[PDB]
């Protein structure tokens, strides 16, 4: 693989699009390498790890429960919802949600979820309080993915979102087992996590959130290192792009592969 900056300079020039990184150490914040790292990116899907960072450290204020249920309507659903839509009857926990949002990245479960926290602009509110003064929620699934040219709605920055990934995972702004729990539901992605980990080379810790929206909209946020730790954070965005999904997908695994044979110490 080439060096990572210059896998993601060939990545801009095939896609005709914007490439946003960052590999930051978790436990202490330490960047290893960096792109376009405080420009704006549309989040996407990407946001549902921060929205469950913000309903656990409620049910850390015992404001909260990841045990209580939520009974909710066929009304309630938007598209792209494969677990919550199977619930209409029963409902779901707090916590199935959070699971459904990170891991099927249901989009149901994640506006339920962002109603118990004030909507978008409460999920904002969240973010300043943990000292990320850039990213910002302003709409609801789907409408989040939009991903217009020029438009600061629904986006945060690589620098930005790793900083606050970092904050929710290890800071002790959550407690010990909301930390713990935030990192379980990452672990546990059905959407691409599999897939990652089945074509990364042997030693490979991979937790992830990815995201997908529009005009070439796509990205993931990841936990990832050797020796089977969780290193670093990586986040890598694309954006505006007319690439087909297929490309964008192998574009991010080009720039993960140069960043895999380069690992700095
Ligand atoms: O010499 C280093 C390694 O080189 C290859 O590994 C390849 C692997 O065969 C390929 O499948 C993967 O693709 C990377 C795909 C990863 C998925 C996307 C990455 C995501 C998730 C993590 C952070 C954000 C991006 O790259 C590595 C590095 O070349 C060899 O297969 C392996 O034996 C060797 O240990
Ligand atoms: B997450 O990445 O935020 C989940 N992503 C989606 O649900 C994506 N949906 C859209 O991008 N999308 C845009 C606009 N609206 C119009 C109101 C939609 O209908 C909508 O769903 C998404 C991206 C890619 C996919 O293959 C599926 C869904």
């Amino acid at each position: 693989s080439p060096q990572p900056l210059e896998q993601i300079k060939l990545s801009e020039s095939q896609l005709s699009g914007r490439v946003g990184m960052i590999e930051m150490d978790l436990a202490s914040g330490r960047t290893l390498t960096a792109w376009r790292a405080d420009e704006r990116f549309p989040m996407m899907s990407t946001f549902k790890v921060v929205l469950c960072g913000a309903v656990l450290a409620r049910v850390d204020a015992g404001d909260e429960q990841l045990e209580r249920k939520i009974h909710y309507r066929q009304q309630d659903l938007v598209d792209y919802s494969p677990v919550s839509e199977k619930h209409l009857a029963d409902g779901m926990t707090v916590g199935e949600l959070c699971a459904a949002a990170i891991t099927m990245s249901d989009n149901s479960a994640a506006n339920l979820l962002l109603a118990t926290v004030g909507g978008p602009a409460g999920l904002t509110a969240f973010l300043r309080q943990i000292g990320d003064n850039v990213t910002r929620l302003d709409r609801w699934e789907t409408e989040l993915n939009e991903a217009l040219p020029g438009d600061a709605r629904d986006t945060t920055t690589p620098a930005s979102m790793a900083a606050t990934l970092r904050k929710l995972l290890t800071s002790q702004r959550l407690s010990a087992r909301s930390q713990r729990q935030l990192l379980q539901w990452m672990v546990d992605d059905r959407v691409a996590g599999p897939l990652i980990r089945s074509v990364l080379p042997a030693g490979w810790f991979i937790a992830d959130k990815t995201g997908a929206g529009e005009r070439g909209a796509r990205g993931i946020v990841a936990l990832l290192g050797p020796n089977n730790k969780a290193e670093r954070i990586v986040v890598i965005y694309l954006r505006d792009t007319p690439a087909s999904m297929a490309e964008r997908n192998q574009q991010i695994a080009g720039i993960g592969a140069a960043l895999i044979e380069h690992w700095q110490r």
